[PDB]
DNA sequence: GCAAGGTC
């Protein structure tokens, strides 16, 4: 049988598609084999050496520690021996273990990042011979990249491996201990056993939602005033908002008074042609943001649809931060694949506006292991509309990036009020060449109605208004805008961000208020408890500091052992200081879950704090009265008018509106 | 039991 083979080198890939692609790169007829119901590949013909290519399935090993508190040591163990979720990995473990027995040497061909180095290391270490190990380094999954990596096989980068291991240790230490400190404190106080968690990523994310929700529910809009004018010039009546703001309504009224009756004169005309840049290809964060804005799909669902499309061979590997396509990726093969599909009409358009040359508009962000998300060229069949909407975004985004920047004709009129130092512009845009706007057609570009003015034309300011504008709070969070905030803060990875948000929901820390996501009462107190006794775990700075130490490990500037001991010092010091207050923590937690029931606020479910009000409803009144004074000085309105306008604004925090409502009776 | 991180 063809699948019998001896004296080969064992090439370990991170996933089954990567293994297949490597096998296809090294032989034109690689041998498909099957054992423990896992596919693997034999190469009998690559330059007179034998190779077996076997996929892992993500991590096959994970840290495992003792039970109890606190625990400052853990061991790598088979994931299936500890986690019944990842029982899926056992058959991969068994296959690789079997194949390692006859192998002459081992090559880690997992993805070229910190986690890939660890996955392959632990597999070779525990199932193979780490003394006979080498590394394959490729940043894309093309034959050229793979065969070049294969030719340039090097020794293991232990600095990269140790950074990866350090990341696991740090996250295990803080995640497990602090999560246990939460559960153990409640257990000793309330004699209740509930699942509570904290972590380097999930907890700064919870606190962000909680802090924003607090400031928002306490927000009072403050008033400012701007002036708009009516300009009669020739057949035209122009309504112009003057770029000047006023705190006091009286100085806005004096400004408007000084503009009315004055003459305005066109002093400059500029006809300029602007290029509107075509988009770059998607990274997962861009795709999540766009799919959210255009279709309302949640970032966790976008991640899993993108995965299904990639498992179907329709798009490249989606868990990528890159917005770049490297030169080893055949654009021609994608375009001609998309020609043999329903997109051929758009391809013909791209071929037209480019003169037949497809140049990717390379984005800024990179990824060491993968290029940006792009269609493979394979034509889809039987995509439910939800999976087609994602595929179409990716394909039109890629096709748009290989097309042409759009051309805009801007007519800009500079008008000056004669007898006053005030200039202001009036402009309309007309789209010369839509170009990518017809391909990635998810961008509305406003073409105003043309206005024909000439240098020397004059008009009168015949009217105007003082316009009030009320200040605005921070916006509410959606799952996608939270995703965006995490990426912006460098929390999580393309894979974990969606999932970690869903963890915060499953722990009942956050919940869905329709479109939005809002903290629960449990979430509120967990943020407070964690900021009080474990503030490091609640700041995005912990990830920044950890990333910095990890880059030092990767570059030979520090030892993993130091970083872990330092981490243990900080955690333990908090652990010591914690288990004195550990019954207050359980107490706060007991209140958090509604076990210590309490006297409720006059207006909500929170615990009353002063004058019959919870601490936030009390602060809402303090802040309201301060604001009401500011409104008085600025607007000259009477008290009832101020309240009723504050009660009218969607910007007004809920807690404030409860008090205003009451003040109005 | 709990993290964050791979992938299924
Ligand atoms: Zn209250």
């Amino acid at each position: 049988n063809l699948c019998n083979v001896n004296n080969y080198y064992l090439i370990i890939a991170e996933k089954s598609k990567a293994a297949k692609k490597i096998a296809e790169a090294l032989s034109e007829k690689p041998i498909l084999c099957r054992k423990y119901n896992v596919s693997y590949w034999i190469i009998k013909d690559h330059n007179s050496s034998k190779y077996v290519i076997v996929p892992a399935a993500g991590h096959l090993f994970g840290l495992k520690g003792e039970s109890g508190f606190p625990v400052y040591d853990a061991d790598w163990k088979p994931l299936w021996e500890i986690d019944k979720n990842s029982y899926y990995t056992k058959r991969y473990y068994q296959l690789i273990s079997s194949l390692s027995k006859y192998a002459l040497g081992f090559i880690n061909a997992c993805d070229y990042d910190i986690e890939g180095s660890v996955i392959g290391y632990l597999i070779i270490k525990n199932l193979g011979d780490i003394k006979k190990a080498k590394r394959m380094k490729f940043s894309a999954l093309t034959k050229s990249d793979i065969l070049s990596a294969f030719r340039n096989i090097s020794a293991l980068d232990y600095d990269m491996i140790n950074a990866g291991i350090a990341r696991h240790k740090i996250d295990w230490l803080w995640g497990i201990n602090v999560s246990r400190a939460l559960m153990i404190s409640l257990q000793d106080f309330a004699k209740k056993r509930v699942i509570l968690s904290a972590g380097r990523v999930q907890s700064p994310t919870l606190v962000q939602v909680v802090n924003s929700e607090i400031e928002r529910n306490l927000f009072i809009p403050l008033p400012k005033f701007t002036v708009s004018i009516i300009v009669k010039i020739k057949d035209y009546s122009l309504n112009i908002k003057v770029n000047k703001e006023f705190e006091k309504i009286t100085e806005a009224k004096e400004f408007l008074n000084k503009l009315i009756n004055k003459t305005v004169k066109v002093v400059e005309v500029e006809n300029r042609v602007r290029l509107l840049e075509r988009p770059s290809p998607f990274n997962l964060t861009d795709l999540q943001i766009e799919a959210g804005r255009i279709y309302g799909i949640s970032p966790y669902n976008v991640e899993r649809i993108a995965e299904d499309l990639y498992l179907d061979g329709l798009i490249s590997f989606p868990r990528t931060n890159s917005q770049k396509i490297p030169s080893t990726i055949s654009i021609y093969n994608i375009i001609k694949g998309l020609e043999n599909s329903s997109y051929r009409k758009l391809v013909d358009l791209v071929r037209k506006i480019t003169g037949g040359k497809y140049v990717v508009k390379q984005g800024i962000k990179d990824d060491p292991a993968h290029p940006a998300i792009h269609p493979t060229g394979e034509a889809p069949k039987n995509l439910p509309n939800s999976k087609f909407k994602i595929y179409d975004l990716i394909a039109r985004r890629f096709l748009g990036s290989v097309s042409a920047d759009a051309k805009l004709s801007n007519t800009i009129y500079t008008l000056k009020v004669s007898d006053f130092p005030l200039e202001f512009t009036v402009s309309y845009t007309k789209i010369l060449e839509r170009n990518w706007l017809d391909i990635y057609h998810f961008h509305n570009v406003k073409e105003d109605k043309p206005i024909f003015l000439s240098k020397g034309d004059e008009g009168k300011i015949v009217d105007g208004k003082v316009n009030i504008s009320l200040s605005k709070p921070t916006s509410r969070y959606t799952k996608v805008s939270l995703l965006k905030w995490m990426e912006s803060s460098n929390l999580g990875t393309e894979a974990t961000r969606g999932r970690i948000i869903e963890i915060l929901v499953k722990r009942k820390y956050l919940t869905n208020n329709g479109r939005y996501i809002i903290p629960t009462k449990l979430g509120f107190y967990i943020a407070e408890i964690l900021n009080k006794f474990f503030p490091d775990i609640v700041d995005v700075r912990m990830t920044a500091d950890m990333e910095s130490k990890l880059e030092m490990i990767k570059t030979g500037k520090v030892l993993e052992s130091k970083v872990i001991k330092e981490n243990i010092e900080k955690l333990n010091k908090f652990i010591e200081e914690y288990k004195v207050n550990k019954d207050k923590v359980g107490e706060s937690l007991a209140k958090a879950l509604g076990l210590i029931k309490i006297v409720k606020c006059k207006y909500c479910d929170l615990e009353q704090y002063k004058d019959g009000l919870c601490k936030y409803h009390y602060e809402a009144k303090v802040r309201l009265l301060d604001a009401v004074e500011i409104w008085k000085e600025r607007t000259k309105y009477d008290h009832k008018k101020i309240l009723k306008r504050i009660s009218s604004s969607k910007s007004t925090g809920k807690y404030v509106k409860d008090i205003v409502t009451y003040m109005l009776s």
